[PDB]
RNA sequence: UAAUAGCGCCGCAAUUCAUGCUGCUUGCAGCCUCUGAAUUUUGUUAAAUGAGGGUUAGUUUGACUGUAUACAGUCUUGCUUUCUGACCCUGGUAGCUGCUCACCCUGAUGCUGCUGUCAAUAGACAGGAUAGGUGCGCUCCCAGCAAUAAGGGCGCGCUGUAGUGGCUACUGAAUCACCCCCGAUCAAGGGGGAACCCGGGUUGAAAGGAGAAGUCA
DNA sequence: GACTTCTCAACCTCCTA
DNA sequence: TAGGAGGTTG
């Protein structure tokens, strides 16, 4: 699931709950600590569940849990303590508070309810999750867990500049995973389509071998239990999801000199319907692009400079970058569902050296037809000001708008040369092509 | 005193276009009114970018419901970011750490560069972001430095007290989004104005997917 | 900071209120 | 009886 996004908001309690939690939160992080060494040595994760369990009585019956969790993470891989993770959507017991603001209750901490501070462009998340237990709640536990739109969280902390207090200094922070497509009632019928399958599928491969006759008859009758309970669904909204068009393909073209250009072109056809350059995309947030390039300049020189012993390097820097990644794949994707697209085609990331080279080689030869000492100092001062783009994060962020719209995307081979309106046609027209296949 | 030239950018002009407009003939035909694209050629334009360090639980970007992408209704919380304004500052004082250096020569993606006044010492003091060059920046150029790229020479294995940095602690100013006043700042709002529009509104906007740990750049 | 992997329960099952 | 906290699992 791409679709999932992250909510945050500030808790806020009085200082005597955050003294708990933090005292808590280090005597959680100290143990987890001497998990790590006692975890990584026998391998060279199923083994760390009974590893825990002597732990438990050295130094929260949910969290010592929770730091189990996070260790998994970490082999896999191959003053504030570490995040508590709440991997269950029934962990946090969410409520009302007396003045209205919503209240989180962590499972552990039977006394810890914590005022919920957020912002109103994401308030409706939460109470969509004070609506979801209280339908359970009404419902005496009729609805399967998996929609409730909440489907996991983790509290951190963070820093303060008072430099006056253990926690006074430092403020709580919960970090909620919300699957966006389990907003809306059609969505959630083709996430509780695409959940029945998965335990079907589960069901079916864990009864063809023989296990424990408790914990397998307990997990197999919570398969039935969730099946069940899966087929009554939420009062939700009701939107009409989105139809696609196949014949039609958005085909975005990355590059050097213009970072970005887009081409919704028919495929049954071969006329294109409108394209559009980064200069129209980015509607005003054009100086952006400017000043990032210019920042992005800035910020390589003072690389370079800094050398080998240097002071942190992200001075004078931002997230400007990230702003104009998004900002762009809104764009698109909003280019895409106005004329009814039915993907959005990306060229693949690992083709974005040899795009670039090819492309500083083009607009050499563009510039100086065979002077080739002109042509190497034409490229030497085009890689001096006109930096590389980020081609990872503008890939990823159009990934996540597409998904969150509803466009599935598809990736072909993005062409050496042309202009790039012709580029991006052509990358349209040859992922159709292999769609074909 | 000098900044030529170069490259990126930003507009301003032309020209050809269509990603535009109109016409139906529905894919052709005109044009350039708009919206843009692509060349090349300009820098007057109070034309458009750009313009040191900071300062708001700042405004807008919102949810659902009814109706037809709009409007009406209801609810709304201050999270993380990005701009634009506006404002403030160009800092103390007290410790500590890092780097560099006998001298020349080359002069680096090196350093510094604003006004005014006083001295005309090398610095103060008042202003202050229009801050060396050009419309705007730069790893470019210019002026001074250059021991703090690199290399070359060359005194007696040293030349070492200065030049630059970093850090902590207590501090200074602004704690803002029409303006002021009194608050709060693990929360908390209230009060008083003014302009504009028609007792009500307005008095800038945007975007969010997080975390972990590696791989590096 | 910017690129690479990786994660995104759930009904049961007691036990106090 | 309805939450609260644990419990377990491919």
């Amino acid at each position: 699931n791409a679709s999932q996004i992250t909510i945050q908001a500030r808790l806020i309690s009085f200082e005597s709950n955050r003294q708990q939690l933090w005292k808590l939160m280090a005597d959680l992080n100290t143990p987890l600590i001497n998990e790590l060494l006692c975890q990584l040595g026998q391998h060279p994760s199923t083994v760390v569940s009974q590893l825990c369990q002597p732990l438990k009585t050295d130094p929260p019956s949910r969290l010592y849990m929770s730091a189990i969790h996070i260790v998994d993470y970490i082999y896999k891989s191959w003053s504030l303590p570490f995040p508590l993770v709440f991997e269950t959507n029934e962990d946090m017991v969410w409520s009302k508070n007396q003045k209205g603001r919503l209240c989180v209750h962590f499972n552990g901490l039977s006394d810890l309810i914590f005022e919920v501070y957020c912002g109103n462009r994401q308030l409706h998340w939460f109470q969509r999750f004070l609506e979801d237990q209280q339908t359970k709640r009404k419902s005496k536990n009729q609805h399967s867990s998996g929609l409730f739109t909440l489907r996991n969280g983790h509290l951190v902390w963070l820093e303060g500049e008072g430099k006056g207090e253990p926690w006074n200094l430092h403020h709580l922070t919960l970090y909620c995973c919300v699957d966006n497509r389990l907003w809306t009632e059609e969505g959630t019928e083709i996430v509780r389509q695409e959940k029945a399958d998965e335990i079907t599928k589960f069901i079916t491969n864990m009864k063809k071998k023989s296990d424990l006759s408790d914990t397998q008859q307990a997990l197999i009758q919570r398969k039935q239990s969730t099946l069940t309970r899966i087929n009554n669904s939420f009062e939700r909204p009701s939107q009409p999801l989105y139809q696609g068009q196949s014949h039609i393909l958005v085909g975005v073209s990355l590059g050097l000199e213009k970072p970005a250009t887009v081409a919704v072109v028919d495929a049954i056809a071969n006329k294109v319907l409108a394209y559009r350059s980064i200069k129209q995309l980015l509607g005003d947030n054009y100086e952006l692009l400017n000043r990032q390039r210019r920042q992005q300049q800035y910020l390589s020189h003072e690389r370079h400079k800094a050398q080998k012993n240097f002071s942190p390097n992200q001075f004078g820097a931002s997230e400007l970058g990230q702003h104009i990644d998004r900002l762009l794949a809104k764009a698109i994707v909003a280019l895409a569902r106005t004329y009814k697209a039915g993907s959005i085609v990306l060229p693949k990331l690992g083709d974005m050296r040899e795009v670039v080279q090819s492309e500083i080689q083009a607009i050499a030869e563009q510039k100086f037809p065979g002077y080739i000492e002109g042509q190497q100092k034409y490229a030497k001062q085009y890689r001096v000001n006109v930096h590389r783009w980020s081609y990872g994060r503008l890939i990823q962020s159009i990934q996540s708008k597409a998904a969150q719209t509803g466009i599935v995307i598809e990736e072909g081979k993005q062409p050496i040369r042309g202009s790039p309106h012709d580029k991006a046609k052509e990358l349209a027209l040859s992922a159709y092509n292999l769609r074909l296949t």
